[PDB]
C-alpha cells in the first residue's frame, strides 16, 4: 500500500476490506450541516510535560514520538470520556499548496494536515486501544501557506537527517503546544485510522482555525522519500487519502 497509482487509496480495499466501512475517515466537514452542540465541553490540552523521544521516515511520513509511560501529555474534556495519551504526531501534506489535507471545509482542501495520536489509557497500551470502538483520539489541525511557524521549525531542520524510508534521529525536547492554534473551536464525529488497517477507533476532534506556515516551511517536506536509501528515488507528496462517505454519522461542532 502506498499513494501511487497502483498502490493508492483506491486500490486499498483488497487488503483492506474495511477500507470501504460504515465510519471511514477523513470526511467533507459540511460548515452548514454540522449539529451545534451545547453539551460539548471545552477541549483540555495537557502538554507541558511532553517528552519527546525521536523522528522518523516510516515511508508514507514522519513521525514524531513521545514517551507514553505516563500522563505525561495528555488530552481529555470535549467529547472524550477519560485521559488520552499523546503518543506520536505527523502530517499529510500535498505536492503543490492547494491540496494536501485529509479532511475538507466545505470542500475546500489545505496544504497540509497535522495529527496529534492519542490512546485511551483504560486499556493499557496503543495495541489494545486500537481494539476499541473508542480507543483512540486524533486531533487535527490544517496548515494553509502565509507566515513562518516559528514552532516548526526545529522539525523542519531535522528532515534532511530522516530523507529515506527506515531512517530515524534523536528528537528530544520538542514542544507541541508550538503548533497549536489560538482557538480550541472544534468539529468531532467518530471515524478511522486514514491509513491502513484502517480500523474504527477514533474519536475526530478537527479545530476550526488553521495555522499558518510559510511555503520554505512545507516546501522541505516535499523533499522526503518514501524509497529506502539505495533505491530510486521517489518523492514524499500527496500521501493524503480523499474524502469517505458520511453514511448518516452526524459531524458536532462545538460552536
Ligand atoms: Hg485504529
Ligand atoms: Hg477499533
Ligand atoms: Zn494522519
Amino acid at each position: 500500500w502506498g499513494y501511487g497509482k497502483h498502490n493508492g487509496p483506491e486500490h486499498w480495499h483488497k487488503d483492506f476490506p474495511i477500507a470501504k466501512g460504515e465510519r471511514q475517515s477523513p470526511v467533507d466537514i459540511d460548515t452548514h450541516t454540522a449539529k451545534y452542540d451545547p453539551s460539548l465541553k471545552p477541549l483540555s490540552v495537557s502538554y507541558d510535560q511532553a517528552t519527546s523521544l525521536r523522528i522518523l521516515n516510516n515511508g508514507h511520513a514522519f513521525n514524531v514520538e513521545f514517551d507514553d509511560s505516563q500522563d505525561k501529555a495528555v488530552l481529555k474534556g470535549g467529547p472524550l470520556d477519560g485521559t488520552y495519551r499523546l503518543i506520536q504526531f505527523h502530517f499529510h501534506w500535498g505536492s503543490l499548496d492547494g491540496q494536501g489535507s485529509e479532511h475538507t471545509v466545505d470542500k475546500k482542501k489545505y496544504a497540509a494536515e497535522l495529527h496529534l495520536v492519542h490512546w485511551n489509557t483504560k486499556y493499557g497500551d496503543f495495541g489494545k486501544a486500537v481494539q476499541q470502538p473508542d480507543g483512540l483520539a486524533v486531533l487535527g489541525i490544517f496548515l494553509k501557506v502565509g507566515s513562518a511557524k516559528p514552532g516548526l521549525q526545529k522539525v523542519v531542520d531535522v528532515l534532511d537527517s530522516i530523507k529515506t524510508k527506515g531512517k530515524s534521529a534523536d528528537f528530544t525536547n520538542f514542544d507541541p503546544r508550538g503548533l497549536l492554534p489560538e482557538s480550541l473551536d472544534y468539529w468531532t464525529y467518530p471515524g478511522s485510522a486514514t491509513t491502513p488497517p484502517l480500523l474504527e477507533c477514533v474519536t475526530w476532534i478537527v479545530l476550526k482555525e488553521p495555522i499558518s506556515v510559510s511555503s520554505e516551511q512545507v516546501l522541505k517536506f516535499r523533499k522526503l522519500n518514501f524509497n529506502g536509501e539505495g533505491e530510486p528515488e521517489e518523492l514524499m507528496v500527496d500521501n493524503w487519502r480523499p474524502a469517505q462517505p458520511l453514511k448518516n454519522r452526524q459531524i458536532k461542532a462545538s460552536f
